[PDB]
């Protein structure tokens, strides 16, 4: 950037030169290309746009950057001063009427309040819909006074003020638009609102069905400089803004740089120059400002929401301000941070230095200037003044009818084409397997009117090659959707949408329990490949699955669908980890299953989205029993029996008096305990399923052992490991439910410190000595 | 790049210009212009350089790139060849003699050989001592043959050899360098490898201790493309490369771009244009090849190990090829991607298109010419063939005066001035803290000659403010590091090391797993901001500290300080999840305790850095209890107590024979329940703490209820809901291992979802309900 680089001298600035149409001209001087570029490039307001790929959105930002900030009208620069007024009265009032507030202060960071206000009206005057904001503690109570516009009553009157959700109206002063504001709720986990947030935006967008045209809900996210660097979930879910179920029309991005994280300082926080350097890896503009230039703040939000609109991608606002007060109520900053915190200490405010420059421009008159002083002490004044789920026979026919109605000229590809036959052929003759038994569930709720939405890795193929849920055609490459079609011809605005995900976890489970806060009438489920890789994701089940509702009172009807059974694939392919979930459920905060027909799942999938209770559900869905001819289910299954069954008593007994030994199981393993009864010839023993786990149907459980009235013994029987599966929690809750029961006695694999062993013959040993034990005398 | 874009014509291609030293010439043809332009950047290298903002780093690589690729001697292309023809002999005996490994195939992808070993080879120029290797599955097996250097035996005779690690040597062809070679064990969780190997590297490095010059040990991590867009852990760890304590002089990055997932492809995959773009915002080179030319292959493998030994930053490769067969044994990768596979069906493969070039540039002679033949069939011949812990009352004396051994011209801060003065006088009359007896433990292990490593988020101040164990001069900003400096007086060469992480915990954690591997003789802890953080580390803890023995045979003895305790500060400032610790704990896997006593900790962290027993150990450490004047500790109980208690029985019992009741209880509730015993005057209860959890002190628990004789009922008292904290483990194991004790009844909260409350009026009274129903008759 010196002239001695380039080979020029003092003796060139009086020169003439050919420019090419800079600053609109042909030729220029070099004195006056040097003054053009320190006003557009060196002055308050500092941009990174030349990394974009693309020519005319380069060249929009240039003219706009080059062009300069618009002088501002004195009606323009007294509103300014009114929200500054505004936000400094309110901190005051904390400060004094309350305790332990230091924390949570905002004095250092006063611009934050006329810049995101400077966002929302500019997305007002364009004529979208709701702006949703997400963000953390610091200036939370400031935000909710002065940008969502609750009153002072409602604010100070379970959980804190500082994590619950709140929504308001905001109209334009100088226009005729309106627009809705809401705040998300959070947990104190930094960066965890991230994926939440993008998806409540994205069940908002469909809700409203305005097409690619559309796109009328903004999203705004407020980060901190050494969590932005740090934490890895956020460039996760910048990796999603671009894909086919995700895409929201951009993210308005503000990081407030407060020059420090705690005690930690950003040469100890960061290996990139700026905390905002990711934006150069998604090819998005970043503008950096100085937030004591409050006329530079208003025009930085204004340019920035045009431009989102304009191309439909990310922008990054980068707010360069300090920290006045230390992060303890009690805790000295100059401790640790001395040479910093004497340039801090004495300063006057943003406010102060405004009003000083105002008064000092000679444009006001003397009624003016009066009233410049009146309104920081007005206001002031002011703030310290029975439910049956089967289906016809005729809508079982019509579903599997349509996977014969192919599109004029589409032909399945040859492995695919009978399953499809199969598809037809079993609604009249038998032997239902699982995948279909899923799909008759999603594609019966979405023909009554519903929007019914499946995402995880592989989802549309399946990941054991089982649902073929879109096909595709090897010839042209064309896309078909059958039960999708059938929905939108019956005429209720049905809806079938399958998508498949990036490889994440974290940033994958928290979008679709956003999708389900903000649309309360969508059925959405999300799978994992494994059951054993949703710990990657164990932020969301811990802070938002399993508590929103004791902690906020926010409701969710997410279905988790994870993969469990020990068939000899090793540790990372065997376990999901009932025995973590069941830890975390305590007065009916989720439902547990693990069901052993494709007819049951139909019929637990159905009750679930048609009952009034708002509470989630997790399933384990198997993975060698997808394919088993002795769990396939027949058509009166789905039609005849009206329920959900819990508890499903031993279908091979010929007399009840006989009985000694009973067995309790869930899952795959029943088929191999029947089998082995069958082979064997025991009369004497009766082999009892459990289908739900929590809640524990204790009542069924109690007939159920009624019914053998010699039974001397009762085994529990596992494939899990003695510390793992539902054993634990069973032995705990069920003896004092079930009084007059008999003591209980395990069966299952040693106690130990992995899931499963890696060695395939030491699993069908272990097999093997497992059923000897169950069926010793 | 089109010359119409810049208003050049084809006539203008023979007129001469002039181009300011390109190509080393001041005037140069439009026509030699473009050739030479294109023969640098168009054929098959592509390179991305000039987001490099340092000028010498950017000409360096510019000189390199427009000189082009060196002319290979035909003894080089030979040696070339050979390795090629081992890669596809090792392929094809592992798809004949084996089944199930076509998903562990490396076909279309046989350059990545040659290139690992060009970069080996040129570390080994350099004089440099060892490469440590982290990758997933595909290749692994052709990796441990051709490049480690394990027999055919070893590899071909718990868990899998898929996941082992192994060591081996690499001589130099055509010189006299040798270099040792390591490859790290990993779970099936995609990049949970990444912080792990980068600690194994910085452990390695520090033990040879060569200085800022040296960093002689060379990271080289494989990665494929879906993963390393996708999960949020691969930029995160990318962000430790430059940081004090984390530095290890670059990364070389191979990333295998087979254009496919499992069944999805780039379009669903990523937001970005490359999978390498990460790069810019980290500001490093990239360079992409083509995998069908191995001679460009070997160049950028030695250009990309040169760029790192002179600039000691991070480097990326692109090793653009495809995936021949499907991802699964049995399944066709043309029912989802058909027009893919139309290509890769029945190509040639890369070795069959180098020996036709060879053999067709007429460089070799007649007898040269049969060897090339016969070395294929050679390949294929050759495959197919009782410990006290205290310390003396000097050694604590001079602990003591090291705070006060300042060096000239140093003064203390005003607030911690008076923090340095009561360590000093401590350590003869009385009254130490919990974060003193910490700091004494490991300073006397420092002196007797240990490197103790100490990281963590504001670990140097303390998040409490309450360690202080490097202080800084407000005037100068010069640092001191006492307990350091003791250690090296000493001559037996200790270091106490004390570092400030990044927001982080699962790169921040995964790295001081890393360090314990590296070096087993190094005492290393890694500390959470709040106990309640580390749920975001949650892969690190299932997948390597609790597992990784029985899985692999790997040890480590990693100390983990967690903070935990029911204070009223809200759900995510309130428990570590106790309960999910003691769930992953099997046959003595991990110790995890919970002291009560300054002495207790100091006497604990000795035993287990003096003891045989190579395992990790989880400690609940305080938060109030910091500074409670009931819990300090007398210099006697640091030297005349010789070992670590696991109970410790009621001090204030005045005849054993009164006692009726006896409570069990562990942590900070001791202090509440013996204030009221004191008050009320209850001579008929005893007060009994349990400082080790797992493994269970079950004969010092049974001798302590035998010393009470006359004692009716046994009450359980904790903090924590009922589903939560020690209760659920103790219920299920301890009535076994002591049959003669009473029933047990529980005193706590009750069980719910949440950790607890967020209204802290709620919290006072459910505290003072709890004890009220202990001492209730
Ligand atoms: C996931 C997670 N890790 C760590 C913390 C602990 N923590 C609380 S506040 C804080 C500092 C954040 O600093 P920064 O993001 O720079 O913003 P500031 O509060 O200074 O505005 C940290 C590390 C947390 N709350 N969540
Ligand atoms: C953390 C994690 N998430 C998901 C998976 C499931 N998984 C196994 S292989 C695979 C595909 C990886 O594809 P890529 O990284 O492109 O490499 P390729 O195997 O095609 O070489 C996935 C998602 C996993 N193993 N670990
Ligand atoms: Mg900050
Ligand atoms: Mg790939």
């Amino acid at each position: 950037l010196d002239i001695e680089t380039h080979n020029l001298t003092i003796w060139d600035l009086d020169r003439t030169f050919n420019v090419g149409g800079f600053g609109g001209k042909e030729t220029m001087t070099l004195r006056e290309v040097l003054s053009r570029l320190r006003a557009a490039y060196t002055l308050k307001v500092g941009s990174e746009y030349t990394h974009i790929l693309d020519r005319d959105e380069r060249t929009w930002l240039q003219d706009r950057l080059e062009a300069g900030m618009p002088k501002p009208t004195q009606a323009e620069q007294k509103y300014i001063l009114q929200k500054l007024n505004a936000a400094e009265a309110f901190e005051n009032f904390l400060q004094t009427k309350y305790v332990g507030q230091k924390r949570f202060s905002l004095e250092g960071a006063e611009a934050l309040i006329p810049l995101m206000d400077s966002a929302i009206d500019t997305a007002a005057g364009q004529g979208l819909d709701e702006v949703v904001i997400g963000m953390p503690h610091r200036g939370r109570l400031n935000v909710l006074f002065n940008i969502v516009g609750k009153p002072l009553a409602s604010i100070f009157n379970g959980d804190v003020k500082y994590h619950l959700g709140s929504e308001g109206q905001h109209l334009q002063m100088f226009g005729d638009g309106e627009i809705k504001v809401s705040l998300t709720a959070n947990p104190s986990h930094l960066e965890a609102v991230n994926p939440v947030m993008e998806g409540i935006v994205r069940a908002k967008q469909d809700y409203l069905d305005k097409g690619v045209d559309g796109k009328t809900v903004v999203p705004l996210l407020l980060h901190g400089d050494a969590a932005f660097a740090g934490l890895g979930i956020v460039p996760e879910t910048i990796n999603l803004a671009k894909l086919r179920g995700y895409d929201v029309g951009g993210t308005i991005h503000i990081v407030v740089n407060n020059q420090i994280g705690f005690t930690t300082t950003p040469d100890s926080s960061r290996s990139m120059h700026y905390a905002t350097d990711y934006a150069k890896a998604f090819g998005c503009p970043v503008f950096h400002v100085n937030g004591d230039d409050p006329e530079a703040v208003v025009w930085v939000g204004q340019l920035a929401t045009e431009y989102r609109r304009r191309f439909g991608k990310d922008v990054f606002i980068d707010l360069v301000c300090y920290r006045l007060r230390g992060h303890n109520e009690a805790d000295d900053p100059s401790m640790t941070q001395p040479k910093m915190y004497e340039l801090i200490t004495g300063r006057e405010t943003v406010r102060a230095q405004y009003t000083e420059d105002l008064l000092g421009r000679g444009d006001l008159s003397n009624e003016d200037a009066e009233a410049v002083v009146r309104d920081f002490h007005d206001q002031m004044e002011s703030v310290f003044n029975g439910l049956e789920t089967n289906i016809s026979r005729e809508e079982l026919l019509e579903l599997g009818q349509a996977f014969a109605n192919t599109p004029e000229g589409f032909n399945y590809h040859p492995r695919v084409a009978p399953v499809a036959k199969k598809r037809v052929s079993s609604v009249t003759e038998g032997g239902i397997d699982w995948a279909w038994g899923e799909l008759l569930a999603f594609g019966s709720l979405a023909n009554s009117g519903r929007l019914v939405r499946l995402a995880g890795e592989d989802s549309r193929r399946g990941t054991f090659t089982q649902r073929h849920a879109v096909a595709i055609d090897p010839a042209t490459a064309e896309e078909f959707n059958p039960l999708h079609e059938l929905a939108q011809s019956k005429g209720n605005n049905g809806k079938f949408l399958v998508y498949n995900s990036a490889l994440t976890e974290y940033a994958g489970m928290g979008f679709e329990y956003g999708y389900s806060v903000g649309n309360e009438d969508s059925i959405v489920a999300w799978e994992a490949q494994f059951g054993d890789f949703a710990n990657g994701a164990q932020t969301i089940i811990d802070e938002y699955v399993s508590s929103g509702e004791a902690k906020w009172g926010q409701t969710s009807k997410l279905i988790l669908l994870l993969p469990h059974g020990y068939e000899g694939q090793g540790p990372d392919h065997s376990s999901a980890r009932i025995e973590r979930f069941l830890q975390l459920c305590a007065e009916g905060s989720m439902t547990v299953a693990q069901p052993s027909t494709p007819a049951n799942h139909f019929h637990l999938l159905r009750r679930h989205a048609l009952s009034d209770l708002k509470r989630p559900l997790v399933i384990f869905t198997p993975k060698s029993m997808l394919r088993n001819k002795a769990a396939a289910s027949a058509p009166e299954d789905f039609t005849e029996v009206t329920k959900f069954q819990s508890v499903i008593n031993d279908p091979n007994v010929a007399d009840a008096a006989k009985v000694k030994k009973v067995m309790l199981v869930s899952g795959k393993l029943y088929y191999e305990l029947a089998k082995r009864k069958e082979k064997d010839g025991r009369d004497d023993i009766a082999i009892v399923r459990i289908e739900m786990l929590h809640p524990i149907p204790f009542n069924r459980i109690s007939e159920a052992l009624a019914g053998y009235p010699n039974a001397e013994e009762v085994l529990f029987v596992q494939d899990e490991p003695a510390n793992q599966g539902p054993w634990p929690f069973y032995q705990e809750h069920l003896p004092e439910l079930i009084p007059n029961m008999p003591k209980m006695r395990r069966v299952s694999r040693r106690a130990q410190s992995s899931t499963a062993t890696g060695v395939a013959k030491v699993h069908q040993l272990e097999e093997k000595q497992l059923i000897d034990e169950a069926f010793e005398a």
